[PDB]
């Protein structure tokens, strides 16, 4: 509908999966090469179906800060055919506010779904389904079961992956470019 949608759109059109593991089926971004992240509580395995084709784990890193606090974020590199066009450079260096969000979703339940969050706080702690988490961005936004691995953006950024809500709240795990340097 407007330049955040646009972006938004770009991102899903290219830089989009869907994953299926034995926890269901979820919105998964391609990075750069083979390799894509998906929230932790999805329970990679060493086989994950890919656009509902069976693929080899190469590698699968829950990713910890250096106070061992969870991150929700799970590296995988797939054994797939074809590389994801690189986005690094939209990825933030620094954790941060942002202004108008965009959360994106592509799976079986929900397929070419957009939601307009608003403003997005640096929220930090949260106790995430009982697991002490870090780096969490939070919108006012009433999201629903469907929507984890959901990609948020802004005009220019690819902010973060949807890892859970509270009926009234959503929230997100931030990506950085540090997480993705070789
Ligand atoms: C404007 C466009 N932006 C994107 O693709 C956003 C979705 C990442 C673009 C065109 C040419 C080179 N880089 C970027």
């Amino acid at each position: 509908m407007g330049p955040g949608f646009d972006f938004a759109q770009a991102i899903m059109k290219k830089n989009t999966v869907i994953a299926r593991t034995e926890k269901g089926e979820f919105t998964m971004l391609g990075v750069y090469d083979r390799v894509a992240v998906i929230p932790t509580h999805a329970s990679v395995g060493e086989i994950i179906y890919i656009n509902d084709v069976e693929t080899r784990v190469l590698d699968a890193c829950a990713l910890r800060d250096l106070t061992d606090t969870n991150l929700e974020i799970t590296i995988v590199k797939l054994d797939r055919n074809q590389k994801f066009r690189d986005i690094r450079h939209f990825l933030p260096r620094c954790e941060d506010d942002y202004n108008d969000a965009v959360l994106s979703v592509h799976t079986s339940k929900f397929p070419n779904m957009y939601i307009p969050v608003g403003q997005v706080t640096n929220y930090g702690f949260l106790n995430l389904g009982g697991t002490p988490t870090h780096r969490i961005l939070m919108y006012n936004f009433p999201t629903r079961a469907g929507q984890c691995g959901g990609v948020v953006t802004t005009t220019g950024k690819v902010i973060g992956i949807h890892v859970g809500g509270n009926g009234a709240q959503g929230f997100a795990a931030m990506l950085l470019h540090s997480y993705f340097t070789d």
